Order: C-alpha cells, then sequence, then structure tokens
C-alpha cells in the first residue's frame, strides 16, 4: 500500500539556454566565442568581435579595408 500523485502542467527556460539562443545570435560569427564589441569602417558590421575584427584587415563581408575600430557599448 503506497500513495502519492502530482503533476503540475508547468514548463520554463533558464537564463542558460535562453541566453545561448540569443546571446550565441548576435555574438560574433566568424570564431563564436567572444562577444560582438566592435564594428568595421566605413560600413559599420559588428559581426566580429575585437579578436576577429582586429584579425581581419577588411571586413570579412563586405571585403572593405578596416582603416578604423570604433567601439560600441550595446551592453
Ligand atoms: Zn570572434
Ligand atoms: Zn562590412
Amino acid at each position: 500500500g503506497s500513495s502519492g500523485s502530482s503533476g503540475s502542467l508547468q514548463k520554463e527556460i533558464s537564463t542558460e539556454e535562453q541566453l545561448r539562443r540569443l546571446q550565441e545570435e548576435k555574438l560574433c560569427k566568424i570564431c563564436m566565442d567572444r562577444n560582438i564589441a566592435i564594428v568595421f569602417v566605413p560600413c559599420g558590421h559588428l559581426v566580429t568581435c575585437k579578436q576577429c575584427a582586429e584579425a581581419v584587415d577588411k571586413c570579412p563581408m563586405c571585403y572593405t579595408v578596416i582603416t578604423f575600430k570604433q567601439k560600441i557599448f550595446m551592453s
């Protein structure tokens, strides 16, 4: 003889997964390791992070020479 039957209908996502969805959608796209905190000039494309942005001499998407490393403050 035993008892105990419970079951509530609910569900939610934690910051871990959630963020992993957006955080991994805006951040760098080349290495996808760090967060995008730099743009390109003239074409402003923050599709790269401090590392990449610097590594790539010219926009890896617009092949437009980067003669300026502007830093944004999205956060
Ligand atoms: Zn990167
Ligand atoms: Zn560009």
